[PDB]
């Protein structure tokens, strides 16, 4: 069926064919729906997933059914069965993670998805050289703050013991420490991680912001520890445009976000080691990094020095401290020539490129519940937009965590 | 289907389990490889008698285990009295302690409100005798004297005859018992509420003589029995506003808003044991976000924003300086505190949040679960500082239930 998806804000109405390309479950079922859950080989299944991926890649080049096309599926199908697998081209493998990026539903940034530095390090073996190429992708995407989205694909998963594994959430994060008192310094989403550095072997410097080292894995073996280099490490101290105190909250972030936990699959090949990384929209760190409960947790801070009555909620002074935090971050990001994307801009952007995918593709996975930013909501127009949310492949994954699975 | 499925809340690890999805009765709309969450809707002829008798056993049984008088006399009894009454007449009526449990058990059913904590504080008032427009009327003039109490709000509804052929439907053509009056200009620009431009050019075409002002209140377009609707004016001492001001912005007041005390939707309709109550009127309270963040700054509503950013100085040519947000703030704190200056009750959008994650978890303990619509229930500002934007939720829908239903304009035969 041709399913329709209304913006009730300026009531245009586009119609959705993609959907009927999508393979993969979603989690909800006709009776029950799971839209707000988080998360809900063989060479017989190797190769029809193969398949799928050459034949919608020479479709993607005009070229399906050519010569080419056919021969590569005979290449393909001989080195499944010969050995179990079988290795993408660089341009299979370019074409496959640009995809993997146009196909995030949860992503607001996907506008930018085929401008995308793509670096194959699928010729690794060591913890050693994936720090090599991990410092190149971060020098590269840095780039003294004009930030370049990019990619690092290591080795593909082959008999599940042989695993790469970046085992940083990304590959530049503060520490967090659980203190004496049962309080926590730093960030507390990663309390878990550094303690596992600290019992590898990393001395902690136990301040508010230290970046953490590397934590490495190839092949399969344990993993190793390594110190990005810091001048390799852009940071942006947060000020205020018109409140002169707040530099002196001592607040700081990192330029650069790369998430490197994630599970790239192309082709029915497994990418367990592929960290990506783009650009911040502000809310990700002004919002959420700053002000969840679990996190930071600085509004009642802010606040304070705010001078707002914090009594009563009504009052809205968290809606308050909250917008004057975000307000900060984007100016102290943007004083530093630092790229950042506020979120009524970045959601405009969002439903501009909604409309060049269902114009050019027939539609465009999306999940509302994620591309709605986390403050401000109605006031985007992300918000009035009705989405369809579904699967397609390319895709990123998640996974496991490392120290669940791995044994030393 | 899974006997259990689990939920959890991101911010404070706790994990609910969830069997009530078992009782699901109709669909989403959402398939194992679609979902429809973000979708705000996902004939002219009746239940047959073979369509009506198992959704009318369902909700007797369902009505006489949660009064633990399951397989008793009286249950045995009911069932039979219905049935009869379903194969003489082709429906059924219910009783009134059946449409109090059944109008309660809607609201609590309700996946998109945040409001539920209060269902079981339900006034219901049995308009099943109305029989002409003018009744309709004097019952729906009683209902927003009681349920507005001075500014001491207190929910309600009204429940109208239910539909029997569907040529005789009771409706309130209103969305809402007490709306603004929306006029479009012809040079295009529009006065009072861009949301009821249409609803108001109709009453307009049915006789009413309007203001043309910024805040007119709607008169009651009101259908009996399938018959032509008819226009009445609410008793505007029946109509509690309030003025909006600013604790610190003395400047605010010089906007000229106000807004009114009773949201009372009038456009759904009630589904009890296959019955079909097409005019049905509901009030309760405000969120304060209901009317600050959509009411008011909605683009194609009263879209005031920008007035409210100007009076504060705000640098408005770079969007990156946040004044929408700022402004945004501004202009909930004054609804919060005029409302409360004024007494008349509000809730904001934090203790609101707060008390639906409780009933949450005290609906999944006594009940099994609780179906909950995350699109609708995190508040249009402010998402992630409330605790309902880290919870997970599982949407799906139970009976007794409030329903969407076409637009009687639409479907309405002229006579
Ligand atoms: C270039 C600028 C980009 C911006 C502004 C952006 C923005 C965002 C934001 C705000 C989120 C939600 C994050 C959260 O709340 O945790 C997100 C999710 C995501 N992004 Fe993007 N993103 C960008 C680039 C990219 C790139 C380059 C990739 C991959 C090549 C990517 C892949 C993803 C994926 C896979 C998710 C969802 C992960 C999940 O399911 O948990 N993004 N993005
Ligand atoms: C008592 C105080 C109440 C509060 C604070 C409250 C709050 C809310 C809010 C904020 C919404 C979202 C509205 C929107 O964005 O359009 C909503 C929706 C809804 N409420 Fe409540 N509500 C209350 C009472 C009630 C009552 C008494 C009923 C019925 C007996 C009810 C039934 C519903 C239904 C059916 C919806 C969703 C309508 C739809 O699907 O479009 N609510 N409520
Ligand atoms: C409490 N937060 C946990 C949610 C989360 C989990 C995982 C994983 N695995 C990955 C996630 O990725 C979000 C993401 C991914 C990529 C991003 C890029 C490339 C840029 C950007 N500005 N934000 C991103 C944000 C998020
Ligand atoms: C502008 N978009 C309108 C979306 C909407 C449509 C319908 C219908 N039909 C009914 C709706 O009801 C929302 C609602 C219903 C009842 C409420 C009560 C009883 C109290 C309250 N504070 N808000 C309500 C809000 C909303
Ligand atoms: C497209 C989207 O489903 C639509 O804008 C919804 C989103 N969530 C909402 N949530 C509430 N409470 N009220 C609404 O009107 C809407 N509108
Ligand atoms: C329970 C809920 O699904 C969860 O809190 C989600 C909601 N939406 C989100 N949206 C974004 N962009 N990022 C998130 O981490 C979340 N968390
Ligand atoms: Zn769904």
């Amino acid at each position: 069926r041709f399913l329709k998806v209304k913006n009730w804000e300026t009531e245009v109405v586009l119609t959705d064919t993609l959907h009927l390309k999508s393979t993969l479950e979603t989690g909800c079922t006709e009776y029950i729906c799971m839209g707000s859950i988080m998360h809900p080989a063989t060479k017989d299944q190797l190769f029809p997933l193969a398949k799928e991926f050459i034949d919608q890649y020479y479709s993607s080049i005009k070229r399906f059914g050519s010569k080419a096309h056919m021969e590569r599926l005979e290449e393909v199908n001989k080195e499944i069965d010969t050995t179990s697998t079988y290795q993408l081209k660089d341009t299979e493998l370019i074409y496959g993670a640009k995809h993997a990026w146009r196909n995030a539903s949860r992503c607001v940034g996907r506008i930018q998805w085929s401008k995308l530095q793509v670096f194959d390090a699928r010729d690794c073996t060591t913890a050693h050289g994936m720090f090599n190429y991990i410092c190149n992708h971060v020098k590269y995407a840095t780039n003294k703050g004009n930030l370049r989205s990019a990619i690092t694909i290591f080795p593909q998963r082959t008999d599940g013991k042989h695993d790469f594994r970046v085992w940083n959430s990304q590959l530049i994060r503060y520490a967090g420490y659980k203190q004496p008192d049962g309080s926590t310094l730093g960030d507390p989403a990663n309390v878990q991680f550094t303690e596992i550095c600290i019992q590898q072997g990393w001395k902690p410097p136990r301040g508010r912001f230290d970046v953490l080292p590397l934590l490495l894995q190839a092949n399969g073996n344990d993993p190793e520890l390594f110190q990005i280099p810091p001048e390799l490490v852009l940071e942006v101290p947060i000020r205020h445009p018109k409140f002169e105190w707040f530099k002196d909250l001592g607040l700081k972030w990192y330029g650069l976000p790369a998430v490197s936990n994630m599970l790239l699959e192309i082709g029915g090949l497994e990418f367990s080691a592929c960290p990506f990384s783009g650009w911040y929209m502000g809310t990700e760190i002004g919002v959420r990094d700053y002000c969840d409960n679990s996190r930071y947790n600085i509004l009642e801070e802010v606040a304070k020095k705010m001078n707002l009555d914090m009594r009563k909620t009504s009052s809205l002074w968290k809606d308050q401290a909250l917008v004057e935090i975000n307000i900060a971050v984007l100016y102290s990001f943007q004083s530093d020539k630092v790229t950042i994307v506020d979120h009524h801009s970045a959601t405009e952007s969002f439903i501009k490129h909604m409309e060049n995918e269902y114009r050019c593709r027939g539609g465009c996975p999306a999940d509302w519940v994620w591309i709605v930013p986390p403050m401000s909501g109605s006031i985007t127009p992300v918000f009035h937009q009705e989405m369809l949310n579904y699967r397609l492949t390319p895709s990123f994954e998640y996974q496991p965590d490392p120290w669940n699975t791995h044994v030393w």
